[PDB]
């Protein structure tokens, strides 16, 4: 008996680690280590969807003497409400109360536009650009930076000054730069915060301004501004790249899309399920049990944390057929978990899936001779950044 310790080694760029999937073969449950406290890691779809409903597991700690956290992680979790297990209730309540009519059909449907012209404009732009071209940089980072100064209201130029800060905010490595750089989200959200208040727009600021005739107060604005900000284009940067990675893994699955862009819904949604990338810590849902739940044979305890490989459920056989294989023809495929479920089920999901396909119906459209100018290997998942990532991807076309 050996017990396996978070994270663990993956050889390949992307997919779930080897040991993950053996724990996955041997059943739902397992109690693992970390670099922290121990947690029980659920590998299972349907166990991890299971419990990501389960009303008694919770972000918030409950503990009285809590385990200590990285300054990036007590960020994100603040930044979640869920920073005080006492107020939790109320305040993510109206979180989500707040943050859900922000992406009404009516903005959705103007952002698509937007963005579906802006995805041309950045192909123009790559296509006729010299090779060796970072992609990461022209393409996968600039569309969902574009989509937040849109969110925000603010120029395009803006993203020049804040495209860095969530992979600063969430550095796990260095708690003085992550300290550092939430600050200057802080700064710079509350100074919008202020100019929204004399020159509002169509845009989210100044909708929670106007909200409850003026009820909230400015730091109330601000934190809600600053998730905005922070979880609102990390992740699908690093989405654009695992889908570019996966699509130029599978040139099957590429001529299909190419050839019908029609099927750009499907994968996208194979995308999100299949993107998992370096060690896939992100991969994970964090929780502690609020109260005592039975997994199968296994007993969760109160003050438990918990970690939910959604990454490892995505790929399991028992919900996807030949779960390990990217494949655009699947009947009626299960609701994958990359947005999680239940209670914290991803705010901007119908917005991040609307980026992605505009982007996967153009790119190997638009650039159909696309590949990596340089090998997998030496593309390297960030695994410092809560939202790990790869900081370029050479491509030649
Ligand atoms: C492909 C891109 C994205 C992925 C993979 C993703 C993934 C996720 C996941 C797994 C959660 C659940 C966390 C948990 O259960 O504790 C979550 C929550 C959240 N997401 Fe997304 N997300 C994406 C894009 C976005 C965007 C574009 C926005 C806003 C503009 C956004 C806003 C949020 C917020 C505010 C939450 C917190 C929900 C809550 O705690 O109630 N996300 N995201
Ligand atoms: C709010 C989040 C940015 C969304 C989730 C997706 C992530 C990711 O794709 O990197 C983040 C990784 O860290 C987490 O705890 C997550 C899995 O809940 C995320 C928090």
């Amino acid at each position: 008996t050996d017990l396996p310790r978070l994270p663990f080694d993956n050889p390949d760029i992307m997919g779930i680690a080897p040991q993950m999937l053996a724990l996955q073969k041997e059943g739902p449950i397992a109690r693992v280590g970390t670099a922290g406290e121990d947690a029980w890691l659920v590998t299972r779809y349907d166990e991890v969807r299971t419990l990501l409903a389960d009303r008694r597991l919770r972000l918030s700690n409950p503990n009285p003497q809590p385990s200590a956290k990285s300054a990036a992680r007590a960020f994100m979790v603040a930044l979640c409400a869920g920073d005080d297990h006492e107020t939790e209730p109320a305040r993510h309540a109206q979180m989500r109360s707040l943050l859900i009519p922000r992406f009404s059909t009516r903005r959705l449907r103007l952002m698509k536009t937007r963005i579906e012209h802006h995805v041309d404009e950045l192909l123009d732009q790559l296509a006729a650009s010299a090779p060796p071209v970072d992609l990461h940089r022209v393409l996968s980072f600039r569309l969902p930076t574009m989509v937040v100064c849109d969110l925000l209201g603010v120029p395009l130029a803006d993203r020049e000054r804040f495209g860095q800060w969530a992979r600063g905010t969430f550095d796990q490595s260095d708690n003085e730069h992550s300290a550092n750089t939430f600050q200057q989200v802080v700064d710079y959200m509350l100074e919008l915060v202020a100019r929204k208040r004399v020159e509002p727009g169509d845009d989210i600021l100044s909708e929670l301004i106007a909200e409850k005739d003026g009820a909230l107060s400015d730091a109330d604005i601000a934190h809600l501004g600053n998730a905005v900000l922070l979880f609102g284009y990390e992740t699908t940067i690093v989405r654009i790249d695992l889908g570019t990675l996966l699509l130029l893994r599978n040139p099957v699955q590429r001529a299909q899309l190419a050839e019908d862009p029609g099927l750009a819904p499907a994968a996208v949604e194979e995308i999100l399920r299949l993107g998992v990338g370096g060690k896939g810590s992100n991969a994970l849902i964090p929780r502690y049990a609020h109260g005592d739940i039975t997994v199968g044979e296994t007993v969760i305890r109160t003050g438990d944390a918990v970690m939910l490989a959604i990454g490892a459920a995505n790929y399991d056989d028992r919900a996807f057929p030949d779960g390990g294989l990217f494949d655009l023809t699947r009947v009626r495929p299960r609701s994958h978990l990359a947005f999680g479920h239940g209670a914290r089920h991803c705010i901007g999901r119908t917005l991040a899936r609307i980026e992605l396909t505009a982007v996967f119906e153009r790119l190997f459209r638009r650039l159909p001779d696309l590949r990596l100018a340089v090998p997998e290997e030496s593309l390297r998942w960030q695994e410092h950044r809560i939202t790990g990532g790869f900081d370029e991807i050479p491509v030649t076309f």
